[PDB]
């Protein structure tokens, strides 16, 4: 009732790109702090890219003594894996304060002033180089993405978001999956079901039993790409250069993520129509 | 130029499903007059079944001497059918006033008191037996649909719509179209291109090229169905029991039509396919 939680957490995990390898780590016998660290570092990263707007918390996860797994904001006990991942993007959704694009409200930093998105080069360099701790507020920044940067301590944050939803992510995944089937009625009457209700319905309604009690366990309902935060450090965290090109990378590596949680997605969906 | 104007105006009509048959009449020779008197019938009809809301207007199609079919209302050259579809839903979009569900709010008496379309049955039924005209504004019906009824003169009219724009019908059309091809990329960049933008777009930019200046001739694209009208004349236009019974007959014609005119659009845009 507990046990498969490694890899529970492994599959949460795929849904950002993160590689986090907590079952192998203790199929190695790792100790369990090391399991700790492993996991808390994963669930920071995956929180990077999840774009629930909550950079303003620190996230943690545990190992509990009865083999679960506790994921924590503040040190607040938020949720175990074991309740399942609904359970776990109901335990955010509280925290989160989103606009009508869908960016976070919230300042990474907190209460506090935060300077515009739009702001002349020059004058961030300057903030870049000189301030303390410093926040922007979101800009557009191509391709109908956001961005926007913050300095806290030694660390130069800087995020790039195109929002898009879990349930389109899905449906569209199912897309894939189900253009890949007998050219026949199941098709043009899940297409029909497209006129008339969410894909998730259509699919609900024209496949079998256990169509939606197996789909509740997928976490990539909750969960999907929509940002990319990428790191600087020391020196670079205050070199206007060393930004601009973080920039770049971090938009690259948010494409990236997006094809490949993607693709996985199609890959594992397209695994449930061999087993049907 | 004005050449295949008989089998543009049958396709036009076909988006509504009547099988106007005017290019098979002409190849019989008619007469000119039998050919206005069946255009203008069809126009009627499918205007009966578009939804753009304009029982109030006179509609009217009429050859001219240079091979081309006219187009109007109330009398008034609207369009002409060598001008493209296109041009056809333009000359009709000024005259139209959709409410937020789609529905007409025009009266198709005009100007004048309607009575709620909530009413009593035993209200309404004073109405049909008693009442020379009169018209109910929109109530709800079934199933997402929208009902409304009307009597102008000797005839009682039964309207049963449920909105869906042309552009959704087109793309669910692709999506059967497609969902018929090689699982490959052609299609997963197709669906990940549905995650950014419309189906028309991702359709036109994973194509080669004419897919926009062939497709630019569809009419599907400007019309589908979304009403159905169902008539009574004489004593039946004045008894509850035939009005009861023609509200379940053009609910089920409503059904009916837009089952068939999905299948003959995937049936043509599947005929693109072969030729592609």
């Amino acid at each position: 009732q507990t046990d498969g939680i490694y890899a529970a957490f492994d599959t949460l995990m795929s849904t950002a790109g993160v590689d986090s390898q907590i079952a192998a780590l203790a199929a190695s016998e790792a100790d369990a702090g090391t399991l700790d660290a492993a996991l808390t570092q994963s669930l920071q990263e995956a929180q990077g890219r999840w774009g629930l707007g909550l950079h303003h918390l620190r996230h943690e996860a545990r190992l509990t003594d009865d083999g679960d797994i506790e994921i924590l904001t503040d040190g607040r006990p938020s949720a175990r894996v074991s309740e399942g991942f609904g359970a776990l993007a109901q335990a955010y959704a509280p925290m989160q304060a989103l606009d009508e694009r869908g960016l976070s409200q919230w300042a990474a930093l907190g209460e506090g002033y935060r300077a515009p998105g739009d702001l002349p080069l020059a004058q961030l360099k300057v903030l870049i180089e000189h301030a303390r701790d410093f926040e922007t507020d979101w800009s557009a920044g191509r391709g109908e993405t956001f961005q926007r940067v913050w300095r806290k301590g030694d660390t130069l944050f800087v995020e790039v978001a195109r929002p898009a939803s879990a349930e389109a992510a899905l449906s569209k995944a199912a897309w894939k999956v189900i253009a890949s089937i007998k050219d026949r009625a199941f098709q043009r009457e899940l297409m029909r079901r497209s006129e008339k209700d969410g894909m998730l319905g259509a699919l609900l309604g024209a496949r079998h039993a256990g169509a939606k009690a197996n789909l509740a366990q997928l976490p990539e309902a909750h969960f999907t790409v929509q940002a990319f935060v990428q790191t600087l450090s020391g020196a670079a965290a205050r070199n206007a250069e060393e930004y601009r090109a973080a920039l770049k990378t971090a938009a690259a590596a948010l494409e990236e993520y997006q094809g490949v949680t993607t693709r996985q997605l199609s890959e594992v969906l397209r695994h449930g129509l061999r087993e049907s």
